[PDB]
């Protein structure tokens, strides 16, 4: 294939994430023939290691992904290490050499990517020094991959953005987002813009309401520590839900270039309504899971590392409003939670029921277009048809499709996609500042009410699909959740 | 259920069709609880028979449809016979008595249906005498069921219509049509008008071309005699194909009453273009099957009762044009033949490919909505989506649905539906004079050229889907047959 000439530097190269997902993902790119000769991978972290040790660690990383050990070895040849502390300005000069050495060794003309697989606290610092100690390629591109999370509020995120903008331009910042880089999520645009019947129907005239669902069966388990101060709101809503919504609510772009796609999404985000106390109580529902029908389904407050006085949300459901002509009056329902009926990630576009009366006992109903993202990719379409009865009558039928085993094999894992995207400079599947900022502004307004405790905290049974209030949220507009569990 | 009070008279009651399909269909209506007490069935034909003989014949008819002999017997009690010759005006007075007797015996206030399961030659006569010898109910309704065919040309059909109109009004004439009374064909309206995304897309703006296919695997077998002078053109095209097209090309009715539905269909039929010699050669293809890859797949000319000099068509494919704003420039391709790939009856609505460019190697393609009528009812929808590849690209995926075993059981057979329709007075699933006349005018113009032999007769391999010219017919508008075999 067309070879990719790039030099990647992994800050936090000794970390679990690197050897657990990053390195294997980069290996696949080698196997697929993308990375061939003109490329290098410079690992870095505080822990001192001689090349042999690092290369072995990499060897352990790509173990289960190896078939021909010789091919793997030829790959490992492209790795190098350098002990380094991120707070030491002078210490950076060591790294500059490592990078410029590897560059020479394989004749790589710039094209540098810096993957910060380190704690949030070091993002701004590392960025600042890459610029100061002339680590940025004087030719070719320079791109930065910011691991999650990007801020914990609007202000912290704005701060982070400021620090990064002192060394990079926004179109060079590639923020990691799991669900945005998922095969099915990218289908949305194709379904919509690729089929005129849907494209022309993507608006208020045909759509009754849109639904996004991020359901998880598991509970908090051990993530209690950080989860207790983040909850579903920041963990699932602010990032995954919000960006998926972006693909759905976007206008029709002038073309499919990441630039036009982004401008299109932003048009929507800029129209999103930010709520006040009263509105958050009306359009949103915050809940925490209680006990299930068994003992092992312990209430949230009985989970390890969870404070008894906690009023943290293990579930969030709310209505989004877009002040755009296209979505005038079209509700966007979102929900994400733990200890729910089943692991499911899906989007349900509910179309308005036709007004043509057949005189049947059962008149026309609402058609539903459904995109199943997790676990198995699927696309369903509930249509109106004639029931098999003596008298003329209508009913709904489900037209369905599922990914094949072949599609299931050739599908690239998230990290490999994101990393590969960055190498090509494809920001299409990435959140930009405008989107991230709005998402934060939006969530910030909600968090305010929750921290202040000026909103009730519902409770629900472990195994259900949430609190009753969730269903009542939609019933208020005469709607209902398509996915029932 | 709401009991049906009716009195049916079967002309040609001793015929194969009556005891083979008619009577069982009427039995089912009894089993389903529609016909209960106030109903009677008067059989009639030349062959003299005493009640016992007739009732036994009926008993033999509904044999394989009986479970509880006692229930069947209670039904047979409602039958009566009367020997009769249709050309004898006086002989009709005998029948008037039989009818008025049965009416009294079960207290049936009019509501008479006269099923002419006799040769075409007797249709006008029987009709004339039903009026003359006061056989028509002085109260309640009077309906007539005309078995196939309704004329063999426009003129013969107009003649028939005239004779019948001397005794009945058009809305009382229920012409039998197999494919029109098929479960799947009735779904069309539901799919279209029940789902706004399709309703609003049912026109030139979204549709590229429409395709109707009546494929049969079998050859002529023994039907050679009458088939040689009828061919596919009159056998499948003029009646089945033409009326199905009607459901597809109709405008949007003011309501779903048979009246409005009919006016809607007529608006289309009145816009259909009738061809001349040149046009028939351009927009239509006439063919006859040759040999297959085996001996038992004998050429049409080697079939029993087929004249060696025959230039009869065992296959017909053509383009229909509707001079209506809604179908301006939208081709309607129709095809029907014998010795083709497989038994199939389907409708393919091909939508225009979107013009939104993704920059992918494979840009958007044409979406296809498919309604499978025979054998197993199914509905498929080929949509545009994203292919599972590293680079962004589009592909087509098939969303599908199939009738369930339950839907397959509860589905009423054609004759039972038609007969039951007539009892309720539901002309929705019936062709009217305007439709029949236009279909005939349309086919007549074609037959003219064929009889005159001013059009070529193509040949094709038994087992294929027709002659090459068929594919070339569509290629000319940049189209292709969806069903490939
Ligand atoms: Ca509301
Ligand atoms: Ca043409």
């Amino acid at each position: 294939v067309s070879e990719i000439k790039t030099l990647v530097t992994f800050f936090g190269g000794t970390g679990d994430l690197a050897k657990r997902k990053l390195y294997p993902s980069v290996f696949n790119l080698y196997k697929k023939g993308y990375l061939q000769k003109h490329f290098a991978i410079v690992g870095t972290a505080r822990q001192a290691l001689n090349d042999d040790e690092f290369k072995q660690l990499v060897r352990d990383s790509i173990k289960d992904f190896t078939d021909d050990q010789a091919q793997a070895e030829a790959f490992i040849e492209h790795f190098s290490y350098r002990a380094h502390d991120v707070t030491d300005a002078a210490s950076y000069a060591v790294l500059k050499e490592a990078i410029e050495e590897a560059a020479d060794k394989f004749d790589i003309d710039g094209n540098r990517i810096f993957y910060m697989s380190v704690a949030p606290r070091f993002f701004g610092t590392i960025a600042k020094y890459l610029k100061s100690e002339g680590l940025l390629a004087d030719t070719g591109y320079n791109r930065l991959m910011i691991e999650k999370p990007f801020g914990t509020s609007y202000d912290t995120a704005a701060e982070l953005q400021n620090d990064l903008e002192n060394a990079f331009d926004d179109n060079q910042l590639f923020r990691i987002n799991h669900y945005l880089g998922k095969e099915m999520v990218q289908n949305i645009a194709a379904l919509r813009f690729g089929n005129p019947i849907f494209d022309a129907a993507w608006n208020k005239d045909y759509i009754k309401n849109v639904q996004v669902t991020l359901s998880e069966v598991l509970g908090v388990e051990e993530r209690a520590g950080y989860y207790d101060t983040a909850g579903a709101l920041l963990d699932m809503i602010q990032n995954h839900t919000m960006q998926i919504v972006g693909w759905l609510a976007m206008e029709k772009p002038e073309s499919f270039t990441d630039k036009d796609i982004r401008a299109a999404k932003n048009a929507a985000f800029n129209a999103l309504k930010i709520y006040d106390e009263a509105e958050v109580n009306k359009y949103f529902v915050r809940a925490q899971y209680g006990a299930g029908d068994s003992a092992d389904f312990k209430p949230y407050l009985e989970e390890l590392d969870v404070p008894a006085d906690s009023k943290n949300n293990t579930f969030i459901a709310g209505e989004l409003q877009f002040d755009l002509p296209r979505w005038e009056g079209v509700p966007f329902y979102v929900r994400s939670g733990k200890r729910l009926a089943a692991k499911q990630t899906r989007v349900d576009i509910v179309f308005k029921a036709g007004t043509f009366n057949f005189g049947s006992e059962q008149e026309a109903q609402e058609a539903v277009l459904s995109i199943i993202i997790d676990p198995k990719g699927a696309i369903e379409l509930k249509l109106n048809a004639k029931s098999v009865e003596d008298a003329f009558n209508t009913r709904t039928i489900d037209l369905g499709w599922t990914v094949s085993d072949e599609d299931k094999k050739n599908t690239p894992e998230p990290y490999e996609r994101m990393i590969h995207d960055t190498m090509n400079g494809d920001g299409s599947n990435f959140a930009d500042w405008n989107g991230v900022s709005i998402a934060w502004k939006f969530v910030d307004a909600i968090s305010a009410v929750y921290t202040a405790d000026k909103a009730p905290l519902e409770t629900y049974k472990s195994g259900s699909m949430g609190p009753e209030a969730s269903d009542k949220l939609l019933a208020a507009n005469g709607d209902a959740w398509v996915f029932k569990g």
